[PDB]
């Protein structure tokens, strides 16, 4: 924390009596998330409630952060762990699970690219820094909207910077040994593609566990229907290979789904 | 440790060196009136539980504890039983000896016991390293578990996006993972093949885990075997048998040999 106020642009450092809540918009067990108010901007704050240590990991994540696809970091609140909060941009139109699951608006082919594009923009932006990040917990939930349909990636508290005898080993203890890669980010994405397109949850009937259970142990994917285009069915069925290294860099997913954009 | 284990490094009489690796060396000798193996090494957190796990066992096909060295990091020592008939990879495939079908299925069965017994202790053990070189014979052809060094005790909505890869190190270890390990070593066995000999041993790991890739059954291995090991070897651990499923079959099978 004395590493962190020293290492932090002190125009980030931020007052708790700055920041005005309003209401709560989201939660979990790390802390809850407020919509509300900090230097004339309307912002998210998400207030905590080994913590410090997260939080300090997860400051030094998004103050690194610059791009129009990826949440806009304002300050953090460093005084001591009970006043801890950190500040982002607010988006209006709300999470990309809502849109889909809540609101069950239905968007066409063009509305959906844009939104998958963007997501792999700001992945590809993460994936590529000097240091890499990875985001560790892509989801439909963690994609926000803009009124105008465009998006950004949002919430860095799971992210961690990337890192710089087995022939009898069971695959599960396997893969606890081997550390874990950006292309987990590209797991996470290709089912958010698929989310995207049917507009349905993964494994919807399943609960959480369950579901993980099946994609780990049974190596079930969501079903890939014939009308799927096929630019796309090839970036899921490689996006979610078993195998990480047989996962696209978000450099190519860019690159095809905006191909797709000018066929669209 | 209950201070009878405690030993000083003048009871130990060393002889030759009998294995190797990064971790250290091991050694045969001489220790309290018996002929013994002798092992020699966050590091220090590890041999605490090593020791404590060693210090519990007590079994006919699990290796037999001795004491462990205690003075300081550079003298730290752990002692067993020593077992003249070598390593079961070794007399697979370096000596490669020809074995009836039931002197395959004693070492099988042997081992399972083993396996059993670690994995029904009031506070249950993980082997986490089972494979034919920490599988010692007996000179009559009788097994035991050996190698403690990766042997942990069992420990008492992000999911559904996860890569598994990280789901797998949310999760906490199983004695399932064994239970795969022993498939195995049980495929070895019939066989007389190291699996997936062709193949370098992350190569094969990997295999088996993203391409779900499985040694061959041929009509060299029999029927009721035959299920055990597919099982056995399942990708999903739940899957997979109980120790005391793998004896009862293989007891079986002995009957009939
Ligand atoms: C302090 N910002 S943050 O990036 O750490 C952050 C983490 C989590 C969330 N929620 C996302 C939805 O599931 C619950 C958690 C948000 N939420 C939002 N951030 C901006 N604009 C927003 N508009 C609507 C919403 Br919800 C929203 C921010
Ligand atoms: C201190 N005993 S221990 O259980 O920690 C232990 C760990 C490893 C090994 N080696 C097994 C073979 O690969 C290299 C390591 C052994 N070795 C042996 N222990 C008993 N009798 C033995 N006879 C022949 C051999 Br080798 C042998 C013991």
């Amino acid at each position: 924390i004395l590493l962190l106020r020293a290492g932090l642009p002190s125009h980030f450092h931020l007052q708790l009596s700055e920041i005005e809540f309003h209401e709560i918009i989201g939660s979990g067990s790390f802390g809850k998330v407020y919509k509300g108010r900090c230097r004339n901007k309307i912002v998210a704050i998400k207030r905590y409630r080994s913590d410090v240590d997260m939080f300090c990991r997860e400051v030094s994540i998004l103050c690194q952060l610059n791009h129009p696809c990826v949440i806009q970091f304002v300050g953090a609140c460093l005084n001591d762990p009970s006043q801890f909060a950190i500040v982002t941009q607010y988006i209006s139109g709300g999470s990309l699970f809502s849109l889909l699951h809540e609101q069950k608006r239905i968007l066409d082919l063009q509305s959906k690219l844009i939104i998958a594009v963007d997501v792999a923009k700001g992945m590809e932006y993460l994936h590529n820094l000097t240091q890499p990040i990875i985001h560790r917990d892509l989801n439909s939930h963690n994609i926000l909207l803009y009124e105008d349909g465009h998006a950004v990636v949002a919430d860095f508290g799971e992210s961690r910077f990337l890192q710089s005898n087995l022939r009898w080993m069971a695959p599960e203890v396997f893969t606890q040994c081997t550390r874990y890669t950006i292309k987990a980010d590209v797991f996470s994405y290709a089912l958010c593609l698929w989310e995207i397109l049917t507009g349905e949850i993964p494994f919807a009937h399943l609960k959480p566990a369950a579901a993980a259970a099946d994609m780990a142990y049974h190596h079930i994917r969501p079903p890939i229907g014939y009308s799927i285009p096929k630019p796309i069915s090839s970036l899921l069925i490689r996006g979610w290979n078993a195998c990480p290294e047989g996962r696209p860099e978000f450099s190519e997913v860019v690159m095809k789904l905006e191909e797709c954009l000018c066929n669209i």
